[PDB]
């Protein structure tokens, strides 16, 4: 919804998820998926310079991506790890909301 939820939700510093142990607090509630951005502040903020109105953009640069995707047994994941673009919605220029991988 806004930068600093965007960073609670997508940005780690470790590139090693310890998945079973975050998607289980609150703030993710055991969903199915979701993708952690290894990376620091600024290189994911950058995205979106200059960019005023919501907009959805893909990124020009590869990240590193640490997915938790949920297995057969409920609230337990795989941490899967891939480099690749991906697409944030922009406003006001700062990533917002992810939207997608590749």
């Amino acid at each position: 919804q806004d930068w600093l939820t965007f960073q609670k939700k997508h940005i780690t510093n470790t590139r090693d998820v310890d998945c079973d142990n975050i998607m289980s607090t609150n703030l993710f509630h055991c969903k199915d998926k979701n993708t952690f951005i290894y990376s620091r502040p600024e290189p994911v903020k950058a995205i979106c310079k200059g960019i005023i109105a919501s907009k959805n953009v893909l990124t020009t640069s590869e990240f590193y991506l640490s997915d938790c995707n949920v297995t057969s047994r409920p609230c337990k994941y795989k941490l899967k790890k891939s480099t690749n673009k991906f697409s944030v919605t922009c406003e006001n220029q700062a990533p917002v909301h992810f939207v997608g991988v590749g």
